[PDB]
């Protein structure tokens, strides 16, 4: 299977929006896809249990019928930090089990995508970091940016880290949060020439349930 | 003279609240001191040209009496990156100016604080970003973290950058950006145990005008 970890340049820049594209472009292509979200906080009570909203977008944007339970092995209530509730709760967050997760994904699907918490750095515990993980599963990593003042800085930090951990960028997705504004074109050109990875494509400001429309067609998936 | 840089996790989370708080913990100690904005955009009109309200802040808790384009050389109007109104306006950044400026303010002061705009790497013009300048200068760093959500992943990210340039992260300030929240003391643990610096104090949610506020008292100098 083709696998891939997509990752932010913030918490709150669309890293699910982007994710619901690549999935939805990937089906278009002829792949059996399974969108993965390892460890989540920030749930909803339910009948069946805690569920988290954007583990349930992956889940409705993979191609295959998979069960909530398989897309999302780790659900916290409290909308913090995964080391902080996991330590709270009495539920250490194993890598073991985040393995056997993307394993068992991999049994039935031919194209997966793997979506962390937060940014690069979540820790897991207080020894153990998402990057750790991802490090030691080796995957390529694609990047979502949120386009907005800043984001100059925070896209090269984490270009520059992920490249520093011997991994490939394959990527990068600018994801458009707010409305059209003076220096777009700038920052988009800049964006362009300082990440050393190709623009996949740009995702425009989409007012209402950006992650239930189909925005497949703004991802040009042959640049992976 | 001694000299620090100082530095965010992103633009807008209380750099210049920290550098007044630390010029003025610095004026305590009996320093002779200055504040050093060079670049600035986002400024106002006045009958004397343009100024930019940070580096109005930085030369009035200065414990010197200095001129306005002493603190700041450069200023621009509009609140973007400064490389696109450099380019816009035909005015490049010169490092030299940069540089000169710094040695014009240790004819006088034994204590200069030096504070970039934005981020890390905030661009200069379209071959030199503000992490160049500060490498070729040989400047301590110490890091503003605003505490809100994803700090985590922005502290880390930069702390690491900073030691792979070879420079010093002399210290970091946290600084409460909003009212007290639930997870405050977790936050400030895992900040601590992760930076690999000292913390030099902690600069509370201040409502009204903190860059006027007496703040000094927040900060341990005997740390630096
Ligand atoms: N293209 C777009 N247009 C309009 N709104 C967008 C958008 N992309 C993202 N948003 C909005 O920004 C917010 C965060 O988006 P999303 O849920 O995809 O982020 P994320 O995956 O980075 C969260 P976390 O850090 O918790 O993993 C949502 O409310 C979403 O609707
Ligand atoms: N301790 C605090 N309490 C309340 N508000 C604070 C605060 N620290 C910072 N702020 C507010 O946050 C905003 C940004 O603060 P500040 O101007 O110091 O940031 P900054 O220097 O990072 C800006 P730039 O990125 O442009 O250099 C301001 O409106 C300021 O009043
Ligand atoms: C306009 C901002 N407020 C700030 C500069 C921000 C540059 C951000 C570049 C980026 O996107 O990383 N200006 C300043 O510090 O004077
Ligand atoms: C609660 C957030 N929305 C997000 C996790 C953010 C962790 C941020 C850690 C940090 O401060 O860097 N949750 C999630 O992706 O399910």
């Amino acid at each position: 299977s083709k696998r891939y970890f997509v990752t932010g340049t913030d918490t709150e820049v669309g890293k699910t929006v982007a994710s619901c594209a690549l999935l939805q472009a990937a089906k278009a292509a002829g792949y059996r896809t399974a969108g993965y979200k390892p460890v989540a906080s920030g749930s909803e009570k339910t009948p069946e249990g805690l569920r988290n909203s954007d583990a349930l977008a992956l889940q409705r944007n993979s191609s295959l019928q998979l069960d909530y339970a398989t897309v999302n092995p780790y659900t916290f209530a409290e909308p913090t930090s995964p080391h902080i509730i996991s330590a709270q709760e009495g539920r250490p967050i194993e890598s073991l089990v985040m393995s056997a997760g993307l394993r068992a994904l991999e049994q039935q699907a031919d194209w997966v995508l793997v979506e962390g918490a937060g940014g690069w750095f979540t820790p897991l515990s207080d020894t153990f970091t998402f990057a750790d993980w991802v490090t030691q599963e080796q995957l390529p990593v694609i990047l979502v940016v949120g386009v907005k003042l800043g984001c100059i800085n925070h896209a090269m930090l984490t270009a520059q880290v992920i490249q520093h951990a011997g991994l490939t960028l394959a990527g990068w997705v600018a994801n458009d949060v707010t409305p059209p504004g003076k220096r777009h074109a700038e920052y988009m050109t800049t964006l362009t020439r300082m990440i050393p990875a190709p623009l996949l494509g740009e995702i425009p400001w989409l007012a209402e349930n950006p992650e239930n429309a189909a925005t497949g067609k703004y991802i040009n998936l042959a640049l992976l």
